[PDB]
């Protein structure tokens, strides 16, 4: 009856050395009912997905994105709002290496944690997400490592 689309982008960067290196997204924490996601938003009227992704991005971390990878992940869900409205919601996520460091509202985010997929998997709740950080570590693993 009510549908909503949101577009975000996951930010990552690689930590380390040409010896040892690790790919880590970053991860933010919502004041909004406390959860892990990534920066996301609507898209402005007229403007493309990407380029919402993009300034969602860049608002809610200062970050800039160095380059795209070519693939995007989707996630659906379904849930009630304030008038028991149904509203099924779908939510777009672009892959990007990332560079700046992060200035965060307090009001907004509680906490950014930089961790590779697996260590996201393996020690934080994120259910919004967390088939999408399984699919975007697989990806990044065929896409990018020896084969």
């Amino acid at each position: 009856t009510k549908h909503e689309y949101s577009f975000g982008v996951i930010p990552i960067r690689f930590f380390g050395t040409p010896d040892r290196s690790t790919l880590k997204a970053c991860f933010i924490c919502h004041t909004d009912g406390k959860h892990w996601g990534f920066p996301k938003g609507h898209a402005e009227e007229k403007e493309g997905p990407q380029e919402a992704a993009e300034r969602e991005l860049v608002e809610e971390t200062g970050l800039g994105i160095v380059n795209f990878f070519p693939k995007i992940f989707v996630e659906n869900y379904s849930f009630n709002d304030k008038e028991e409205i149904f509203v099924r919601k779908e939510v777009t996520y672009f892959l990007a290496e990332v560079k700046g460091e992060v200035h965060a509202d307090p009001d907004e985010i509680c906490d950014v944690q930089w961790l590779s997929f697996q260590e996201g998997l393996r020690l934080l709740n994120f259910p919004e997400i967390r088939n999408i950080v399984t699919e975007a570590d697989k990806f990044v693993q065929s896409y990018l490592f020896a084969s």
